């Protein structure tokens, strides 16, 4: 099992998959390739899948008929399982938790970010769905701060999508579940492990979020992630996150230690090989904040277009940038638009 | 050898050591990660080090919970704050410095109105400063003075314990939260039923904390407690924004009746560059100032701070014009930190 | 042990203090004073803080590091005892319960309450923030009751902060947590124990509402606390106890059975070594209850304005009874009321 882990580490296999039926194959660069000529057996997969677990996650395996958890090979590195049944037998699917990490210009990331990377103190937040590289991309961003500082930065992730060395600064990554018992156990002891940047793998509830808001009170800069469309619907899930008595509170909060709000899209390149990363940028400025402490999150959008010189983008403009620079072709950018008729006058404009 | 580190520590005035695997051991002094040996620590070294420092239980429970902090107590070097932690699946800890000796208000050159605020029998007393503006320090030297000058029982409730005051004239309970008591709520609702004579409360941070600093007051208790907010107005401005808008009409009329000063603190550098002066802005509640703060005019403060510098009140401007007269500050620093750059060059120039 | 306990008594100690680094001290008249000369130590504090609890209330001590109960030593009386962790040492404040029950006449209350004390059935509601007399004004109108009336009283109390004596009524005190399990299921009992007046320590739930207004319904005199400031906000928080679909039921209901609402508020005598009780009285006249049948609290305050001859008296009133006799003075007077400009008319008015 050991040398069927060397091995997609040595072929940069994307996942590895364990099933009976089927010999153990590889997802290599896309393509799914079997590893040997023999298919595993129902006993061969039941032996393989359960020797992986501790005798607790075989008991939650036998009951629920699934369990995801994570492992650490000493020398190999870490990767995530998917366990479950399948026509009545066992299958996992294993993932590789890559260490790699691309850098801000290789995912040709806006340069306001660079300057948010640098930020001492205050609350960054990505938005966006799920899978639009919100992780891809804060990964690669801490890649910066780590590299281009020097400091503690301690990370809450459930599960760690990138593990990153030791650079400029101390990097100290937790997973839920593996090295905490929860998110809010471990942001309750981040503030007693002297830390100058908490990175808060997603914030799912207000417990969470009070704990981001009190991390950027400190002094320390604060970055997590959110699953929003664009900075409007950010806000109005975050409020939801507290009763109405103290929306007063967190509109006033929010106004005083919020830095940016980055929203990130996922637009195909003309060649349709790949995808470009459409950011939406939404600096804290005085009229900003002044519009979120009275909670007129609706103010926002035009407000964001008319400040592209401090650095804000909506994601018209920011389509505008990139389709101007030929990385999208007309057709992709007016169906991404936030505005369709905006984005075709901005177009027409220029 | 561990002995050794922490003996460093406090000869070099370290605020934190670092103890993980990957990085040498490396302490925070002057607020720089600086690494103390050349060699860093492998995982069986800092997992030999980390439980070292635990008892059979405390390593029962780390092996549990993933997490254990607690507090040791060095035979003729000091005490130090542990916080222990799982890291990609390896042992990790942070270890902060506690500071015995109590410095006195004359050590830190704070004005004399503070003497009269230590010594009073009742009422609320705030401070509020930015991240680092030696909020807790000039407390913690103002409850050193309460302490010495009076007899009673004081009674704390921090998040860390900053500075541990032996028992002087009053009796002196600290009571961290994490370690003496669940959360600030549950310790402030026991406080009253211990027989305090004053109650700090070492951080406001949600109503229920601003509730139970109102509560202590009413009741013949002097309540002090620290906030971050710029200065006085910030300060009204956050506080009421605690409560829903219904409320805000009582907040004002309680505000308007037990409140006795609200301390600014500002740090400004000395004019050869070796030290930092705090600057203290004081609002004393005189009878015009409790009208203002019973209608919610907290905009009217500022103007009545200019006005009445023979009660003891003194604005940034005026705390700056004080102390760049007896030439504790350059003149350029006094322009740069004033609230009004053309109203502090008015009043030198006066 | 108990020779401490009786030597409290004897001099009539507020509270004993039992921590590590101090000796044994009573805070008798405010003042802390030692008790013997020779601090205790911290197994001594330890053992003596164990001492006291059971093995149940040992390990609720050691898992939240926090324990309030209360103690009945045979021939000396009882204490409310306070435990707690303080720098990772045991430590316990003690407080004697009071016996000696002031008189109404000592407190200085209107005569209406003395009206209402000897009431045979109906709801009285004290209501008052925290620690503004209302327990205390409450036994001493208990006191009332007992010496001047015969029949049953039963007190269900958390904790019980005055023990009367059997006088002309049979006086039963039970506390919660000893004497019974909870405040429900002492109401619960209440009804068959034959009793003619019931008080309720506090009503902290509608469970606890809904035997309060059947106790009233069935001939008996009950009486409550419940925090708030006045007699318009404490029917806010009762009806806000239900569901709105109930609350016809609950305005029909209180219209019914309410008899009065006392407010109690704390203002500082002239001399400022006292402070005085402020009881705004409202009255069930039929008009109020029309405008409790309808839920028109809004229209109380102006009704209790008018209505000073039947025995009701808002706080402007009661403030302006008591700046005439000189018991307050003018500034505490504006300070305290519920409209300092109304205050000041019905001052200047005469």
């Amino acid at each position: 099992f050991e040398k069927l882990l060397r091995l997609m580490v040595e072929k940069g296999g994307s996942d590895l998959f364990i099933t009976a039926g089927v010999p153990p194959s590889m997802k290599v660069n896309g393509r799914v390739m079997p590893v040997t000529k023999t298919p595993l057996s129902p006993e061969q997969t039941r032996e393989t899948v359960l020797g992986v677990m501790n005798e607790q996650q075989r008991r939650d395996f036998a009951e629920n008929h699934e369990c995801n958890f994570a492992i650490s090979a000493r020398g190999i590195g870490r990767f995530r399982v998917s366990a479950f049944y399948q026509r009545n037998l066992v299958g996992m699917v294993l993932r590789r938790i890559e260490t790699n990490i691309p850098t801000l210009e290789e995912l040709k990331l806006p340069e306001i970010l660079k300057k948010l990377a640098l930020t001492k103190r205050g609350l960054v937040i990505f938005v966006g769905a799920t899978g639009t590289g919100k992780s891809t991309s804060l990964a690669a961003m801490i890649g910066y701060r780590n590299k281009n500082s020097t400091g503690h930065i301690i990370s809450i992730e459930d599960p760690i999508e990138y593990i990153h060395q030791h650079q400029g600064c101390i990097v100290t990554q937790r997973e839920v579940g593996l090295d905490t018992d929860s998110f809010e156990v471990a942001l309750k002891n981040t503030l007693r492990q002297a830390p100058d940047v908490i990175m808060i793998g997603e914030v799912r509830s207000r417990e969470t979020m009070d704990h981001a808001v009190a991390f950027a009170e400190t002094g320390h800069l604060c970055l997590a992630t959110l699953h929003a469309n664009n900075a409007n619907q950010a806000l109005e899930r975050i409020i939801h996150f507290f009763p109405a008595d103290r929306h007063g509170q967190v509109w006033m909060d929010l106004s005083l230690n919020l830095k940016a709000i980055v929203a990130q899209q996922l637009v195909p390149t003309p060649d349709g090989k790949g995808r470009r990363a459409v950011i939406e940028v939404l600096l804290n400025t005085p009229l900003a904040a002044d519009l979120i402490r009275k909670g007129e999150v609706h103010e926002l959008k035009p407000l964001m277009k008319r400040s592209t010189e401090q650095g804000m983008q909506t994601f018209d403009q920011a389509l505008y940038q990139l389709y101007t620079q030929g990385e999208i072709t007309y057709e992709d950018a007016l169906a991404h638009a936030d505005s369709a008729n905006d984005l075709r006058l901005m177009i027409k404009l220029g």
